[PDB]
DNA sequence: CGACAG
DNA sequence: ATCTTGTCG
């Protein structure tokens, strides 16, 4: 499954951020009205200090059917550091974006989107390679700001970048902590939230795309 | 000084 | 993310 490689990978933190301020420029916030028939989502897990991998899983909806599941497993030089994520399992999941063969409508991601310091989190920067709509999903705050929703089962808030609304804060499951859906490219808060709701089942705290993705994430590193 | 996706 | 088993609701 083709791509553009938009720039080169194995740059000091101080040019990737440069590259991050440049391509915030070409990102298209458009809606996404009508329901999608391929959705995908996407993990990595670290069977080693350095070694990263990476799962993609494509999805039938409504129907929530695993149509299709490649990986690739490689190397990770490129350390962890709050905001520049995409420089650490953007490369690997590429190179598993190549075995895929199947069309996804909307893939989905374990990580922000638009919710980041130069509002091009993993999910942003993905979609800009592979021209697709993409969201992003988090299990905890980076940026912004909100109003923590009440533990009822579907309660929500907007994040915030000032006034400017840049995501929403959802609780899909009581008792339990909320996520944290922003927009990656071709898309939109208001579909994002529409669409992540229609994505998780009743029951779990996280949808299903990355939760499966997670999942086997996690199994193939041992069987 | 604090904060800081995975 | 990862180190780790049982245990509490
Ligand atoms: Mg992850």
């Amino acid at each position: 499954m083709d791509y553009r490689q938009l720039h080169r990978w194995d740059l000091p933190p101080e040019e990737a951020i440069k590259v991050q301020n440049e391509l915030r420029k070409k990102i298209k916030l458009t809606p996404y009205e009508g329901e999608p028939e391929y959705v995908a989502g996407v993990d990595l897990s670290f069977p080693g200090k350095e070694e990263g991998l990476a799962v993609i899983v494509v999805l039938e909806y409504p129907s929530f059917k695993i149509l299709e599941v490649v990986s690739e497993r490689g190397e990770i030089t490129f350390p962890y550091i709050p905001g520049l994520l995409a420089f650490r399992e953007g490369p690997l999941f590429l190179k598993a974006w190549e075995k895929l063969r199947t069309k996804p409508d909307v893939v989905v991601f374990d990580g922000q989107g638009l919710a980041h310091p130069r509002k091009l989190g993993i999910a942003s920067h993905m979609g800009l390679f592979i021209e697709i709509p993409t969201i992003g999903v988090a299990k905890s705050r980076l940026y912004g700001t909100f109003k923590m929703p009440e533990d009822k089962r579907c309660s929500w808030s907007y994040l915030y970048d000032g006034e400017e609304i840049i995501g929403c804060v959802i609780r899909t499951k009581e008792g339990s902590a909320p996520i944290f859906v922003s927009p990656g490219h071709l898309m939109d808060v208001e579909s994002s939230k529409r669409l992540i709701k229609a994505f998780t089942l009743p029951g779990r705290r996280i949808p299903e795309p990355t939760r499966l993705a997670h999942i086997y994430t996690q199994r193939l590193k041992k069987g």
